[PDB]
């Protein structure tokens, strides 16, 4: 549980400021400087560089995003997101990572063998070091009219020490002995237009001059020219600081790479500290050339950088992101679909509520800025649909990205479990909410709750009873019990599988037939002996469906009062 | 519909990038220096900052999170929001706006008059600056020992222009007769401990020039000190441009406002461009005080900037947060219920995926990270849940947050949880999932059924169970006690215990025989129906043996109790 925080405030903390400090365990982690390094870089100008031109974009969707989905994509939904990256303006597409996946190696062998890859289109595969890899890689490629193959190896300070117990010199030589192999295969598979691209992995728990070194060291192996150049990726594979920070590894990189002409400098930020777009952002201010990310921001844990994010964040600033999202509901319609995971109703430019005011002031500022538009459009002899917008609250006219402007005009579960340690049934929840629908308090559902299923005595109530169980795995269970029928006391005895089945058994006996359909039962604290809550769905005749509820600190016992508080919710 | 961009590539635009111009039209869209002014810092020094204390806090969720929400909190969800900000450790909440509606003045009266308000939290108000409703605002209040009026209006260029038709002059004034109107009605009520928040509404679409100039004016009017300082706080009511634009112009206006030393300096981004975070943390590193948010990002539109990104974010660099995250769950689940929408799957440090690894190599890498941590711990005799967090993928541990690692591995319409249900009619506990899932890390449905047979159904060494005698009191509250004949390594023992059902007593009779297993959680369900019904039961326990481990044991029987006590035999075996 949550414990308010109570630990001395900092020395030096001001007066006004009463907060005080809280139980986590702050030292298990460090500031990054100290963590990695500290910032190498002297005179940055990313902070007085406002973007002014798209960057290169290279859609993760199919790779990076579809490892990442609880149900991947089947070979008709990987179709789908292809041909929507493709029909957007999408240039560069990773398409899998063949030599660790047979399906991501079909679906490589099926958009090169059906003829699906546009004239404009490179496809991007993913591969590690190892030559084996490196091989099977480039046959999933054979016969692309070009590719680019990207390999990669983490160089990141804890890999290097606890992943693979290697230094710097044999870790720069997995990257270089790659980069080896890779020029090897390109010259074994001719026609096919190849190119290279390069991440040191972890790349932002890595010594910058570091990755200096096994970048240009990777490039001396592969030669890239003008013409021909190389991609280096570097990946936030954790985002692991503020994006300035990641801004300040990227113009210091920018600047320091050898045969920096021959290189297209590409970045891959993660979300973990929520800061992915700004990381792209002012990366790209930065220098970085390309920009990898997923639609809405799919990817391992918290995802990519968001793509219609980064690229509707152009076009609002005046810049074309050479990417069509005119209608973002098809893109999200999609993107939802391949995935099978929901684009967030606050997601920028795409979420259900983000074109929505709730506020009766924000809608007049609206129309009040509509209005205005209208008359500087009807006084120019103008199309309103073709004026700068100049609209309160809104960032873009919802209609250029096929959107419209929304003027808009029980905790069951919740309590139940929160107050009362209650998990009920799916089913139960509902047929108590109908209950509860006749707002009722958490107090008051409570009342209700216990008036229900746990106070009624009548017709049926359970005094005490005898279990005689089976010693032997298998065997039969007794149950004699003194019950009273509409308060009259009457023995009552019954034989089953377990106590339970003996019970209800044993209730036909008095005019209850009843059927146990469903059955749940739960743990009420730590320990040894702790109470029990127990939940029967029973049909029962003399023929209602209905839930019961039983509490007590044994098992067999809740179980047996789950039966007695069904029978009585029947009458 | 989507149509490819096919216009021409821009000039200059190398050969290696083939894009091609869009049809979105641009040109109703302008530079943020243009639509604004340009904001020129030179000599700034928040890139230069990292942040090595936490800000003060001020959670909106109540007030510009409830406003935002497709249904407005009930009373119910309101109370349940603010409690569980106040545990958290947040001392300043804004509750409402009261003079704007009914339903926000009556939860003032009812947290003021039913003595809700910890002594250290002092709860804020919302309010217009029209002197009716100001009035309003200090009556909500009466009898508060604390709060907090923040005023506001709305200073943007564009505002300026189309919704008021208003000189600079004129905008101000409403400010300024706001400000007063404060001060006149803080007489009125001695009784209260009055303290100021203005914002200058639409802060990212106003000159700075101008936002100082009218701060500064309604600080003339309150006139503050730095012992009863004044909160002026700088929205990004629509975050309009990059985070480094705000933060720059956070820091003017720290370095340029009248009377620096009486002023709390507060931030409240917006999500419109998806960096808010980025925004609060370099506008926070600009020389800024306090941070206005929501949990898990709620408000207006794209919403108010994530708190516990925020906080956590603070927390995973080392410094403290001053705000208790250590159970996350439980905030999540209480701001889902409150707002009625959900975290998203993958939110910052909340999700439900975001302890996840579902790469093979990730998976091998966390695991040589986690022994590696494991061995550093045993050199050193301590806990290793107490030491520098060591794991490549996963930036803190998941146990810190109440959360767990999962290692989520694919099943051959799949999924190991939807699989066990379907082919094999058992809901396995999250918690025993997460567990299952690891031994197979360390998949068709045979192999994963098998796999699972293996682990907790099959083995009959340390522990067998042959049979045993239940006798259970007839009356309520009871003890049971039990006689049971077991094969310990194959030698028959017997063994002795009595508890409050034949589970706990089962599991006393085990210490005997150098078992201690100590269940933690319990959970029992039917499979099928009639006299081909069975029970599944799942049991988790500390288990030590004769070095002490957390397991899960899993049970099947027509008996709901012969189902429990394999479920105790299938946990102290798993252990073994
Ligand atoms: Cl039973
Ligand atoms: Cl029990
Ligand atoms: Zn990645
Ligand atoms: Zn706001």
């Amino acid at each position: 549980t949550i414990v308010k925080p109570a630990g001395p405030p900092r020395v030096g903390q001001p007066s006004w400021n009463p907060q005080r400090a809280s139980s986590m365990p702050v030292n298990r982690y460090r500031p990054f400087a100290e963590e990695v390094e500290p910032i190498r870089l002297r005179n940055r100008t990313w902070p007085d560089r406002v973007i002014d031109r798209a960057p290169l974009w290279c859609a993760v969707d199919l790779r990076d995003g579809n490892q990442a989905l609880i149900d991947p994509m089947s070979p008709a939904r990987k179709r789908r997101m292809f041909d929507l990256l493709v029909r957007m303006g999408y240039k560069e597409i990773e398409v899998g990572f063949p030599s660790a996946s047979q399906t991501d190696f079909d679906f490589v062998r099926e958009i090169i063998e059906q003829g699906a890859i546009p004239d404009d289109v490179t496809i991007q595969v993913l591969t590690q070091c190892r030559p084996e890899l490196i091989e099977r890689t480039f046959q999933a490629c054979s016969g692309a009219p070009r590719a680019i193959v990207h390999f990669y190896n983490s160089t990141s300070i804890l890999q290097r020490r606890v992943v693979f117990r290697a230094n710097r010199a044999e870790v720069q030589a997995i990257a270089t002995d790659g980069a080896r192999k890779c020029v090897e295969q390109a010259a074994k598979y001719p026609g096919t237009q190849w190119r290279f691209e390069y991440s040191p992995e972890s790349y932002t728990g890595t010594e910058l001059e570091y990755a200096k070194q096994v970048c240009d060291a990777v490039g001396e192996v592969i030669a890239p020219t003008p013409e021909r150049p190389i991609i280096f990726n570097l990946p936030a594979t954790v985002e692991m600081t503020t994006p300035n920070v990641y801004a300040d590894s990227i113009e210091w990189m920018s600047r320091n790479l050898a045969n920096r002409e021959s290189v297209i400098l590409s970045l891959h930020p993660h979300n973990d500290r929520g800061t992915a777009v700004a990381a792209a952002e002012l990366g790209f201010a930065a220098g970085a050339d390309r920009i990898e990310g997923c639609l809405f921001g799919n990817g391992e844990r918290t995802g990519n950088v968001c793509l219609v994010t980064l690229g509707l964040n152009l076009f609002s600033r005046g810049v074309d992101p050479q990417i069509d999202f005119s209608n973002i509901d098809e893109i999200r319609r999609t993107v939802e679909y391949c995935n099978q995971l929901p684009v967030h109703e606050r997601h920028p430019y795409g979420g259900d509520l983000v074109y929505t005011a709730f506020s009766g002031s924000h809608q007049d500022a609206i129309n009040k800025g509509l209005d205005a538009m209208k008359l500087d459009a009807d006084a120019a002899d103008c199309d309103v649909d073709d004026m700068l917008w100049q609209v309160p609250y809104l960032p873009i006219d919802p209609r250029d990205v096929g959107r419209t402007y929304e003027a808009v005009i029980g905790g069951v579960a919740y309590i139940m479990k929160t107050d009362h340690g209650l998990s009920l049934p799916r089913r139960l929840q509902i047929e108590f909410s109908q209950v509860i629908q006749k707002e009722v308090s958490p107090k008051e559902m409570w009342d209700a709750f216990a008036e229900e299923y746990l106070a009624p005595v009548r017709p049926l109530e359970r005094i005490r009873q005898h279990v005689d169980a089976a010693d032997d795995d298998g065997g039969t269970t007794s149950i004699t019990a003194t019950v009273k029928i509409n308060g009259v006391e009457t023995e009552i005895s019954g034989s089953g599988n377990g106590p339970l089945a003996a019970f209800v058994h044993a209730l036909a006996d008095v005019g209850f037939d009843v059927a146990v359909l469903d059955y749940y039962e739960h743990a009420m604290s730590a320990g040894d002996d702790a109470q029990a809550a127990a939940y029967v769905e029973a049909s029962v005749t003399i023929s209602k469906t209905v839930w019961g509820v039983g509490i007590a600190p044994s098992i067999t016992t809740a179980s047996l009062r789950a039966v007695v508080s069904a029978v009585n919710r029947a009458a």
